[PDB]
C-alpha cells in the first residue's frame, strides 16, 4: 500500500539544500514549469536526475584537483569516491541544482586531513569552464595541490560574477553540458505546491528562500517502500497531528509532485500551519477535483 | 503494524553523529563495551531520545543569537528552526553535536539580510569552563558578528582541544553538557552489548578529523534515514530483539545475521576475536526476520 510519512512537514528537510521546511507556497511567476534535477523520484521509488537517498550527499561535490593556465577546478567523482558516468545523470549524485548564479563553497582534504590548510573557500561559477555532464568544473581561490581529493560543500550562492544578471533566480537548473523530465500545472486551476526552506542567498528573487518539490525523507521513503502507482493521482489530507482535522487536500502524482487549488485567488497552502502531516486518503482518477485550500 | 527497517544499500545512507555516508561497518572492543550517543538516539518503536533529529538537516548544526562579552563571544542557543530552547525536554538543542573533548571547526551564516562573504563566519567552539549547551549558552572564538546577530552553524572539523589537556580527538566519548556546574536532563541512555559473544555494530563515515582515535573515521549506532523510518512507522515492539538479515541487494545471498534491541541499536557476534562485520561488503541492506528472545544465539559474522 501506498503511504507518505508520518512526519510533521517542519521537522522535515528540503530536497534541493539542507536546510528545515518552514513554508509552503505556489507561484505564478515561477510554477508554470520546474526542472529540478534534486528531490526527484516516482511515487514508486525511482530515483531521477542527481536525486541522493540522503541528505549526507546533497549540495555535495567530489573530485581530483586540476592545475590549468585558464585556472584551477575539480575531476568530479562520485561523493563515495567512485567513478561518475555521464550515461547514468547529468552529473554525479547530490551535485547542487541552482543554476544561473555563483556556488561559495567548502571543501576538505579526504586524505591526511591536517586542519586550517586542508580547509578551502572555493567559488564556482557556472560559466564556459563548467561542464559537470563531462565531469569537470573550474574553482576560484583553489590553491590545494594538483590530484589532491576534495569534499565540497555548498555554504551559499550569490549572483553571476560576470554580472550578466544581479539577482539569483533559484527555480532555474545549472546547464550541466537523463535530465529528471519538466513538471508542468496539470490543468483546472491545479498549482504546483512548493516546499520553501531559508538558505544563505545574496540578492534571491524570493530572498533567502529555496523551493523544491518533495521533503528529502518523502524521497527515501518511496525509494525504499516501491509501492506500485494503482492511480492518476494520490489524494492527500493534510492533517493537525494532535487534533486530526483534515486542512487541506492535494494530489501527489507518479512523477512525484504535489498540487493544490488556491481559494479564489489566493496564497493556497502558504497561509496553513507547517507542523502539520501530509495522509495518504486514496488514489483519484485525472478528473478528480480538489477542494480549494486556505484564504481568499 | 509490522515492524520494518529500511530497504536502502548502507552505502547510500547517512552517519546520524556527522552528514555523511556510511562508508564502513566495525566493531570494537577498546571503545564499544559502552556508548551514549545523543544522536541517532531512537526505539524500534520511534521515540527519539537525547538531542536526535528526525532530518539530517538539523545534524550537527547549532542557532543562536550572538553575545558579545568581557570573556568572550557566544551565542544564546535557540532550536534550529529559531523557536525557544528549552532545557528540560533535552541536554541541548535538537541536532547539537554529541562529540566531546575536542575543538569544533564551524561555519556560521547570518539568518537576516545575507549579505555575502561578509555573513559568513568561521568559528571555533571550544569544550572548556563557558560551554554550557544545556544551560542555553557556549563560548565561540573568531566570531566577528555584531551582537544580536542571528546566526545557522554547522560543523566543519574537528581537532584537539585548544588548551593542550589531550593531544587526539577520542569520537567515542560525548559532551559535559552542563559544564562542571549540572548533569545534564533527558539523556539518552548508556547502551551496552547484551548477549553472547555480542558487539555493538557502529556504522562508520569520514570525516576532516584531526588527530582521531579511528583517523577521519566518526562511529554511529544508527543510519540517520532508519531513525526517520522508526519514527514514522512507530511499529510495536513485539519480542526482546528483532532478527535481521543483511543481503546483497542484487545477488539476494544472506551475507550475515545481526540482533536490533528496543533501545535502537544492533549487535553481532564475530568469528573467534575477528573484525566481525567490517569486512562484508557496504551495499548491502538489512532486513527483518523475525523476533526473537535476547538470548538467541547469532551465527558468527566475517574472518580470523
Ligand atoms: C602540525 C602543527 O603543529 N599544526 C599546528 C599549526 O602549526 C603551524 C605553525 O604554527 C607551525 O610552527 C608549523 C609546523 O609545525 O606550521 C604550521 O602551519 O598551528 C595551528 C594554528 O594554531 C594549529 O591548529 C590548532 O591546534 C590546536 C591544538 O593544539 C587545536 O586543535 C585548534 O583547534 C587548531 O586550530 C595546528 O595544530
Amino acid at each position: 500500500p501506498f503511504s507518505v510519512p508520518n512526519l510533521p512537514l517542519n521537522t522535515l528537510s528540503n530536497s534541493r539544500v539542507p536546510s528545515l521546511i518552514n513554508a509552503m507556497m505556489i507561484s505564478r511567476d515561477h510554477g508554470q514549469m520546474v526542472q529540478f534535477q534534486n528531490g526527484r523520484v516516482t511515487l514508486d521509488g525511482q530515483l531521477q536526475g542527481t536525486t541522493p537517498t540522503s541528505l549526507s550527499q546533497l549540495c555535495k561535490i567530489r573530485g581530483k584537483v586540476f592545475h590549468a593556465s585558464g585556472g584551477n577546478g575539480l575531476n568530479l567523482t562520485e561523493l563515495d569516491g567512485s567513478a561518475y558516468h555521464a550515461f547514468e545523470s547529468p552529473a554525479p549524485i547530490g551535485f547542487p541544482d541552482i543554476g544561473d548564479c555563483d556556488w561559495h563553497m567548502s571543501a576538505t582534504a579526504t586524505n591526511n586531513f591536517t586542519g586550517s590548510s586542508n580547509e578551502y573557500q572555493i567559488l564556482i561559477k557556472q560559466e564556459s569552464a563548467f561542464a559537470p555532464h563531462l565531469g569537470h568544473v573550474q574553482a576560484d581561490n583553489l590553491s590545494a595541490g594538483a590530484n589532491t581529493d576534495l569534499i565540497v560543500s555548498l555554504s551559499w550562492i550569490s549572483p553571476v560574477s560576470d554580472q550578466h544578471r544581479h539577482d539569483v533566480d533559484p527555480w532555474v537548473i545549472p546547464r550541466y553540458g537523463q535530465l529528471a523530465p519538466p513538471i508542468y500545472p496539470p490543468g483546472f486551476g491545479e498549482a504546483i505546491v512548493f516546499f520553501m526552506s531559508d538558505f544563505p542567498v545574496v540578492s534571491g528573487v524570493n530572498g533567502m528562500r529555496i523551493p523544491c518539490t518533495l521533503p528529502q525523507e518523502y524521497v527515501a521513503h518511496f525509494v525504499n517502500e516501491q509501492a506500485p502507482t494503482r492511480g492518476e493521482a494520490a489524494l492527500l489530507h493534510y492533517v493537525d497531528p494532535d487534533t486530526h482535522r483534515n486542512l487541506g487536500e492535494f494530489k501527489m502524482y507518479p512523477e512525484g509532485f504535489m498540487t493544490c487549488v488556491p481559494n479564489s485567488s489566493g496564497s493556497g497552502p502558504q497561509t496553513l500551519p507547517i507542523n502539520g502531516v501530509f495522509t495518504f486518503v486514496s488514489w483519484v482518477s485525472r478528473f478528480y477535483q480538489l477542494k480549494p485550500v486556505g484564504t481568499a
